[PDB]
């Protein structure tokens, strides 16, 4: 098959795909990008359709099998390589980019393609003076000039690596990044399971970030790392998260935490975080969340947000598992409910648990009015 990666085995193992895996990151399951559009792989837009089945249909045509929204890294590379071919075709019919592209060695061409993936042809073509420097092989001067750009300010760590690639014509920046992340991961990894960071590594991670392990900030990090389950941090999660956060160091991750916290001031992002917490907290082997665990995470994530949290605890501690829908709807309840619960709609198909809670809160609500 034309797309078989075996056709690239004559190349180096470092390539544009591995470069963008580092710089942009790789998603092997369909997800919604920034504009809400179904995407997979390295930034491969599947469709602007709101229909996930439409996205899966586009993915199956592109991959050539029934994927059900999940692909392998190799399949993602094949998708990416098609996108690279298209980007190269575009470069080559761009009067402003073709001269420099033709002039560049293969590694520096990858750096230019990286730029085109990030900012598009018109964006890259705006770098007239730096592109001339590159075309003249004035590498250090190009590097200096590119670093003065807004590009650098937007994505300093990626941009630094791309610039280094222009400067050196080598993959050093990517080798160095990979090694940095490997060596940081190795600081935290479970001595008995190379594939995860365990409790002790998470403790060390928190210590290195000067975070109380029981703080919401730690759960916020897990959320940004799309961690699957509490008390584990898989190698994939760690690497993917550091990539997506643009961090290759603990200092950089530390500087990112307030930005993740700031993201939560958006109710839509807080809802995402809130819903994330359910699957994260739940035992993988279980379909629902143990009430005791639910209470613990509710108190972490809803304290200060859910005005009846204290009554909710009292209610639940008198109760003798929580399904995802009930977890989710508690936030909806929290958002709509009047300070005295007078606007509860019993016919709103709330969980029975919430119906019962509204009934339970009656003595307290009556006492307060008294
Ligand atoms: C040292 C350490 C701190 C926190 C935890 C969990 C945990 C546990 C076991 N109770 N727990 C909690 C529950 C309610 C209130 C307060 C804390 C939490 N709060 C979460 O962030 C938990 N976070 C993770 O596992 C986890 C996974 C992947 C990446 C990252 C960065 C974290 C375990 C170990």
């Amino acid at each position: 098959h034309s797309q078989d990666l075996e056709n690239l085995y004559f190349q180096g193992s470092m390539n544009i795909f591995e470069m963008l895996r580092i710089d942009e990151g790789l998603r092997l399951k369909i997800y919604k990008d920034t504009e809400g559009y179904y995407t997979i792989g390295i930034g491969h837009l599947l469709t602007k359709s709101p229909s996930l089945n439409a996205a899966k249909s586009e993915l199956d045509k592109a991959i050539g099998r029934n994927t059900n929204g999940v692909i392998t890294k190799d399949e993602a590379e094949k998708l990416f390589n098609q996108d690279v071919d298209a980007a190269v075709r575009g470069i080559l019919r761009n009067a402003k980019l073709k001269p420099v592209y033709d002039s560049l060695d293969a590694v520096r061409r990858a750096a230019l393609i990286n730029m085109v993936f990030q900012m598009g042809e018109t964006g890259v073509a705006g770098f007239t003076n730096s592109l001339r420097m590159l075309q003249q092989k004035r590498w250090d001067e190009a590097a200096v000039n590119l670093a003065k750009s807004r590009w650098y300010n937007q994505t300093p760590n990626r941009t630094k690596r791309v610039i280094t690639t222009f400067r050196t014509g080598t993959w050093d920046a990517y080798k160095n990044l990979r090694k940095k992340l490997e060596q940081l991961y190795n600081r935290y990894k479970d001595p008995q399971d190379e594939n995860k960071i365990g409790i002790d590594g998470i403790q060390q991670f928190c210590d290195d970030l000067a975070l109380d392990p029981a703080s919401i900030s730690v759960l916020i990090i897990a959320w940004k790392f799309r961690a699957a389950t509490q008390c584990e941090f898989s190698k994939q999660e760690f690497m993917d998260g550091m990539t997506e956060l643009g961090c290759d160091s603990i200092e950089k991750l530390k500087a990112q935490i307030p930005k993740m916290e700031q993201e939560l001031k958006e109710p839509g992002r807080f809802k995402d975080f809130y819903q994330f917490t359910f699957n994260f907290a739940k035992n993988p082997g279980q379909k629902g969340l143990d009430l005791e665990m639910a209470i613990a995470y509710w108190n972490l994530v809803l304290n200060g947000r859910f005005k009846f949290l204290d009554l909710w605890n009292k209610f639940l501690l008198e109760h003798h598992s929580i399904p995802k829908d009930t977890w989710n709807l508690l936030l909806d309840f929290s958002t709509m409910i009047a300070d005295d619960m007078s606007n509860y709609d019993e016919e709103g198909a709330w969980p029975v648990l919430i119906d019962d809670f509204v009934e339970f809160a009656r003595p307290q609500i009556a006492g307060t009015k008294s």
